[PDB]
């Protein structure tokens, strides 16, 4: 039973399910919210002991109340097995805990629940006991997991701890105040005392199980490697699909444990080249090998495929869909009528701008609105391309407001086929709107017969009228629907909302007759000709009626927001994959007329892609409404190993639920591998999360099972990871010339500690992160130069904007996927000044590792510089890299040779180019983050390659002045002579470029970081590996290449031949005079021993200190 498991836990305690299933549930819908949260307090939800029973009860009563449907219940079921509200709830206990406590002022007994006031706390129902005064920071401050109910003077703030029933008085009283209309109720979580401090196990990540021996080719003990043969393997593996007949099963099983059958394909006549004919479908469209992603005919991507980012777009796009069937088309129809090329052609350098509305939603809630206006209704005898439903909205006190009214009704004369609605907003409550509506509804007959304007304000002023307050509601309603200010000029036809209108000279008769012929260029002839060819024409028969349609599929143009996501608001519906034949290629799961959703995914199963997508779509078929037409299209041309890894996908459609009823812990268990393969783990995670090993015995870099057996025993592998950060990102700019405000530096911080993180702006599109995890902070200007020239002037939370309300320098996050942010700061007047230009202990040390031969070398490495050195020496690490063999390990070390020690990291940037494999990342970690990955306290850092052994004492290199250089180096031996040959850095292509300057080493350095910082050589070095990363083969070494191509632009200061020495390049008499020994490569447990003798001494060392620990 040869195994291999990864599981994944999040950097806080488990909150009750309780909570968590009223958070999912009413995913932001806050009157789901309310109405679950008073059914809690009624006690329906005590039975629940067994947490499975829990959620049993709430599909009930979502059910039941109306709540939901079950097309979007199985949405529900999926979101909940991700947890999507844990970090949700997190915020609300951050909150609690770095604001409400320390305001708290006296000793709490009985408040496990308590309301505030004005300033005041109350632990009881009665009002009439106060414990105490909230000082500090308000509390009534409008924060995001917030949830407003009711208007009222009081703000009342219950902070509770669902767990007890001793909430459910609380609840009623202020649900009381609230529906009476007093004061505005708003629930926040209080740290429930029930549960324990169990971490919380997360999922929708994958693992990676990379072959690293991957230099074969020309259950199974070892990979098989064939001949020349791989170019089929792609292509019959797709047939072996298709003869499976359970095809999706068959493309996970095959492409998860691809290695395992490689060899076994190409047999038992699986040659199959049916679907070699079927590339019909590639000699008109997209090629061989390539993968794609649709969505409703909507353009996905590989990273648009992280769980988290598919719940919100099934979610939006159910509502999209939902809004079209209510006008009877089917979820086939209506996505081939908004997936339709005359739609596409309707949309498509940089530019744009617009607003619209539904017009089915506005004529059903403001029914007393909308059936009591003056309709002047399109003579039947019109033609259906004539067909619009102008809806003007217009203020009948004002003469501006009357104008435009009778602009309206002369155009109306003009053209037969509109539909004319009349809505009057008043700017005085003193003139209630319904009496000035059926002054004229009365003379709605005899509309439009109006020769002179003085007609309409005569017959404004005509007959007497009683206020309808049913009237008045209904109008109150749309207004905020459409998002209109009262007193305020609007002109909609069709959805698309004009307005409002200054003056009624800027909207004439002349003017409507041209809005009229622009918007039906644009929104309702495509949709005429686009139904007309689906043969869907019948359902288009009324203005109305027709405006409903071409109103939804405009709306459908507008994507996210984006928040968490950066794909702003593009995606234009194809509909090319219907050309296609789905004979061999193609086949389908789940029911096309029931289906919302339809995903149509092009994978070739050769891809290393196409195994996560294969992974979640699985999971997304599982959903009550959803469609997946797979099509597999391979490619001939497979030069290498198509597939270099094992995949698992940790995702689950239903909640998992353990025998006693809690949430069962998803893993990814690898089965029926092999002994005798060497593999390294990987993760394939979400882009805002940071994740480190936890606890692992098994080195989880260098792999293979049969060794193991021969160690433990047992051929069970497992391991366990931390979702340690979760990460605030943003892209800054500068106001008003948007630009790279490149060079300033940021602080975050909390109600609890003012300097949390630092990090400064880099030069590509403002890139900025933080590592953090669920709850309240801020960001400010750091001390200094930064704080001199900016002023931030807000953190943009809510989207690019500017944003009314987004001008808070505050930063929550309380979701899976971060705070993307877009951050604007202005320029002190009359400045021009940049940062670059002016208007901790003795010796500090950072390395890396990444094998436990390495890391053996590392313990000896830290043990050689304090042997040598009577100063304070300070380690920095790279956390990720590392075992937590070697983590659990280091305290120890740090106790015995009396050093200290901070861990750093890094998350990756999006925007900039990976590297494939583990070796080209360590590269990269040790010349493209130096600026960023170590706090603005600390003025240098020097690079000690892991294997090393230190002789000499390193503070003369801390001392050593590099001369107008942010980083110097240790050079190249020219010593040894016999090696001559070798030295290429004085040929060609190096000697050309290099005029002079010497050929350095990436194995020892000093970075002198607030030089690095002042010269802003990161960001250069950053946008250089850009570029030149197009090929790798240009970066030979990008640790060792990318500072000796750059030494033209960036200072590069020489270090004396004693500081480095090789036993390669450089005479052994050197060795004598030595400061440092890299132990060259080109195994080192023999060179160690045999260059240097103290090397053995080291080892012995951290030996006995590992067993001394152990008792
Ligand atoms: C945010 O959350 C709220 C709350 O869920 C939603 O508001 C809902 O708005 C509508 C309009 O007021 C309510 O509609 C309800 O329709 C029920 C009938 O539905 C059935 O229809 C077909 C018939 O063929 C069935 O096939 C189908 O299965 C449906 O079940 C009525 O029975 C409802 O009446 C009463 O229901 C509950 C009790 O169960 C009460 O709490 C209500 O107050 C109500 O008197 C009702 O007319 C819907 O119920 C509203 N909810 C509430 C609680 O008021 C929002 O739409 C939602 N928004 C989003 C974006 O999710
Ligand atoms: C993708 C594909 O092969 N489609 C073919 C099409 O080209 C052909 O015209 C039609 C009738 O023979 O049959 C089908
Ligand atoms: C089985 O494979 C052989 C070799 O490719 C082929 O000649 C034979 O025709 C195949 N069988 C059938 C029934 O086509
Ligand atoms: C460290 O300090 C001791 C005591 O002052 C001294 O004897 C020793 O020489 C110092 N170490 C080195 C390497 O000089
Ligand atoms: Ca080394």
């Amino acid at each position: 039973s040869p195994s291999i498991n990864v599981a994944l836990k999040a950097a806080f305690p488990s909150p009750p399910y309780l909570v968590e299933l009223l958070e999912t549930a009413a995913s932001d819908n806050t009157t789901i919210y309310y109405s679950l949260l008073d059914r809690i307090a009624k006690g329906h939800f005590a039975e629940a002991t067994t947490d499975k029973a829990l959620y049993e009860k709430f599909l009930e009563v979502l059910r039941d109340d109306g709540h939901m449907d079950p097309e979007a219940l199985s949405a529900f079921k999926l979101a909940l097995s991700l947890r999507t509200a844990t970090p949700r709830v997190e915020a609300h206990y951050q909150y609690y805990t770095a604001t409400v406590e320390p305001s708290l002022s006296g000793t709490q007994e009985g408040c496990d629940q308590w309301f505030l006031i004005d300033g005041e706390q109350y632990c009881s129902p009665t009002l009439d006991t106060s414990h105490g005064k909230v000082k500090g920071e308000d509390q009534l401050r409008t924060l995001p997991f917030d949830r407003k109910f009711g208007v009222g003077s009081r703000d009342v703030i219950l902070y509770a701890d669902i767990t007890s029933k001793s909430f459910a008085p609380f609840h009623e009283v202020a649900m009381d105040l609230a529906k009476k209309g007093k004061a505005s109720y708003r629930v926040r979580y209080r740290r429930s005392p029930s549960h324990s401090r169990e971490s919380l196990s997360v999922n929708g990540y994958g693992v990676e199980l990379v072959l690293k021996r991957t230099d074969y080719i020309v259950i199974a003990d070892i990979k098989p490697l064939e001949k020349s043969e791989l170019a089929a393997l792609g292509m019959k593996a797709a047939s072996f699909v298709m003869q499976s007949e359970k095809p999706f099963e068959a493309l996970l099983k095959l492409t998860q444990d691809f290695p395992k059958y490689s060899n076994s394909l190409g047999s038992q006549n699986v040659s199959a080249e049916f679907e070699a004919e079927h590339r019909g479908n590639r000699e008109v469209f997209l090629p061989e090998g390539s993968n794609v992603l649709w969505l409703n005919g909507l353009h996905l991507i590989d990273r648009q495929i992280q769980p988290f980012g598919l719940v919100d777009l099934l979610t939006r796009e159910r509502k999209l869909i939902k809004s079209v069937l209510d006008l009877g088309l089917t979820g086939q129809q209506a996505v081939d009528l908004l997936g339709h090329a005359e739609v596409a052609h309707a949309k498509s350098e940089d530019k744009n701008e617009l607003t619209v509305l539904n017009v089915n939603k506005i004529y059903i809630e403001n029914h007393d609105l909308m059936s009591k206006v003056p309709v002047i209704e399109a003579s039947k005898e019109s033609t259906r391309d004539d067909w619009a439903a102008l809806t003007v909205v217009a203020d009948l006190d004002d003469i501006e407001g009357q104008e435009l009214v009778y602009y309206a009704l002369r155009f109306r004369k003009s053209n037969d086929g509109v539909r004319l609605d009349i809505v009057h907003n008043p700017k005085d409550t003193s003139r209630s709107p319904s009496v000035l509506a059926q002054r004229l509804k009365s003379r709605e007959d005899k509309l439009l017969d109006f020769t002179r304007f003085l007609d309409l304000e005569t017959a404004l002023e005509t007959g007497e009228f009683e206020p309808d307050v049913a009237y008045d509601a209904s109008l109150a309603n749309f207004l905020a629907s459409s998002n209109m200010k009262a007193g305020d000029n609007f002109v909609i036809l069709n959805g698309r909302v004009l307005g409002p209108i200054t003056s009624a000279d800027d909207f004439k008769k002349e003017d409507f007759e041209v809005f009229l012929q622009a918007e039906r260029r644009t929104r309702i002839l495509p949709v005429y000709k686009a139904l007309e060819d689906l043969g869907l024409d019948d359902k288009v028969s009324g203005p109305l009626s027709a405006a409903k349609l071409t109103s939804v599929t405009a709306l459908s143009t507008i994507s996210d927001l984006p928040q968490g996501i950066f794909d702003n608001a593009p995606t234009v519906r194809t509909t090319l994959f219907k050309q296609w034949n789905s004979t061999y290629t193609s086949f389908e799961v789940g029911d096309a007329s029931t289906a919302t959703i339809f995903f149509v995914a092009v994978i070739n199963p050769a891809s290393e892609i196409g195994q996560r997508w294969v992974a979640v779509l699985k999971v997304l078929s599982e959903l009550e409404g959803v469609h997946l037409r797979v099509f597999l299209n391979p490619t001939v041309m497979i030069e290498e190993l198509p597939v270099k890894r094992f995949y698992r996908y940790v995702l689950s459609s239903s909640p998992s639920f353990d025998e006693s009823g809690k949430v069962k812990a998803l893993s990814a268990r690898f089965t029926g591998v092999p002994r005798e393969t060497l593999l390294v783990v990987g993760m394939d995670v979400p882009p805002a999360w940071l994740v480190t090993s936890k606890v692992a015995v098994d080195d989880l870099d260098n792999l293979r099972i049969k060794d193991i057996k021969a160690k433990r025993g047992t051929e069970h592998v497992e391991a366990i990871y931390e979702l340690e950060h979760i990460l605030i990102e943003g892209h800054s700019r500068e106001i008003p010339g948007a630009h790279a405000p490149r060079g300033v530096q940021l602080v975050l911080e909390t109600e609890n500690n003012p300097h949390f993180a630092d990090t400064i702006i880099m030069a590509n599109l403002g890139y900025f992160q933080f590592k953090a995890n669920p709850g309240v902070y801020n960001i400010r200007l750091k001390e200094g130069r930064s704080s001199e020239i900016f002023t931030l002037e807000s953190v943009g939370a809510k989207g690019w904007g500017p944003i009314p309300g987004d001008d808070n320098t505050e930063v929550v996050l309380m979701d899976f996927q971060g705070t993307t942010l877009y951050p604007r700061l202005r320029r002190k007047p009359g400045m021009e000044e940049e940062d670059v230009l002016e208007p901790h202990a003795e010796i500090n040390i950072f390395s890396v590792a990444s094998g436990h031969l390495y890391e053996r070398m590392l313990n000896i490495m830290m043990a050689s510089v304090m042997h040598h050195t009577n100063h304070t020496v300070k380690f920095w690490f790279i956390e990720q890299f590392l075992s937590p063999s070697f983590k659990d390990f280091i305290p120890h070390m740090a106790a015995e040779y009396g050093f200290k020690y901070e861990m750093v990291t890094y998350k990756w940037p999006h925007w900039l180019r990976q590297q494939k494999e583990k070796q080209r990342e360590i590269w990269g970690y040790k010349i493209l983050f130096l600026d960023v990955l170590f706090p603005l306290s600390l003025d240098k850092v020097i690079f000690v390659d892991a294997d090393q052994i230190v002789r000499t004492d390193m503070y003369d290199l801390v001392e050593h002045p590099l001369d107008g250089a942010p980083y110097g180096f240790a050079p190249m031996c020219d010593s040894r002579v016999e090696m001559e040959g070798y030295r290429f850095w004085k040929t060609g292509y190096w000697a050309n470029y290099l005029k002079g300057k010497p050929y350095h080493i990436s194995a020892l350095y000093v970075v002198d970081l607030q030089r690095f910082r002042e010269l802003a050589a990161g960001d250069r070095l950053r946008q250089q590996y850009h570029a030149l990363s197009a090929d790798p083969n240009s970066l030979a070494n990008l640790d060792q290449d990318l500072p000796n191509h750059m030494q033209f632009t960036i200072p590069i200061a020489t270090l004396p031949q004693e500081w480095l020495w090789c036993e390669t390049w450089c005479s052994d008499e050197t060795l004598k005079d030595a400061r440092t020994i890299d132990l060259c490569n080109n195994p080192k447990l023999d060179r160690a021993r045999r260059q240097v003798p103290e090397w053995t001494k080291y080892d012995e060392e951290i030996a006995e200190l590992a067993r001394r620990v152990r008792e």
